[PDB]
């Protein structure tokens, strides 16, 4: 099960509350809570600005250039992607994950009322894609979001869990809430 092997965030988190300056500033320019984006720093890179995956996601928030940094880009205006250079920035990484934060929490995820389910929504989001979070529930978005909001945080989690094809989905909220209790 995904509780397993457990983590320990104690170290994780350690290296990642030293961005706060800079998640605070990124939070507050994109609307995003900064211990979210904390806690994702520590979940996605322990805290290494210099990470880089198998998949190809750069950096703090481990970003890759060809999804959520083309999505960036566009809710900019900016046509193309970001380098790889750029990402290991750890303010331009950063900046850029809360972007694309708010992004989620605007376009596929609107609707969602109860904070902290969608907190768990954005996390599974951002680590396996929004569209495959909804599929979920519903092939049409709108559909997947209200049976959503008829759901508790225990709920939600369960649902994603037995209903979300990636294993790991459920592991992240679990590593989130790891994340959250050691701030
Ligand atoms: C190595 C290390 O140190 N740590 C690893 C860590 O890297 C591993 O996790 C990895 O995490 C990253 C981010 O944290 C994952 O990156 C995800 O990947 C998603 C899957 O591809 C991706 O979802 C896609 O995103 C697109 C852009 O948003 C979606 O397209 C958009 O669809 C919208 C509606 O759905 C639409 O409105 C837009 O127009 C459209 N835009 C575009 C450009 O297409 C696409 O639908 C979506 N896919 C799905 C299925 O929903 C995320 O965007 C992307 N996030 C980020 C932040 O980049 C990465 O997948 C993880 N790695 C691997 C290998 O999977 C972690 C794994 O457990 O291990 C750590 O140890």
């Amino acid at each position: 099960d995904y509780t397993n092997p457990p983590w320990n965030a104690k170290v994780p988190v350690q290296r990642a509350m030293q961005w706060m300056p800079i998640s605070q500033k990124a939070g507050a320019a994109w609307g995003v809570d900064p211990q979210l984006i904390t806690a994702i720093i520590a979940i996605q890179s322990g805290g290494n600005p210099n990470a880089v995956s198998k998949s190809n996601a750069i950096g703090l928030m481990q970003l890759k250039a060809s999804t959520s940094g083309r999505d960036v880009y566009r809710r900019m205006g900016w046509s193309g992607e970001p380098t790889t250079s750029e990402l290991k920035n750890p303010e331009r990484n950063i900046s850029m994950g809360a972007a694309y934060l708010n992004i989620l929490e605007t376009g596929p995820l609107a609707g969602i009322e109860d904070p902290k389910v969608l907190q768990y929504a954005l996390v599974v989001s951002y680590a396996n894609g929004a569209g495959a979070l909804l599929r979920t529930f519903s092939s049409d978005r709108k559909k997947a979001i209200s049976k959503i909001n008829d759901l508790d945080a225990d709920e939600f989690l369960e649902h994603v869990a037995r209903n979300h094809p990636a294993p790991q989905a459920p592991r992240y909220i679990y590593k989130l809430e790891q994340a959250l209790d050691a701030m």
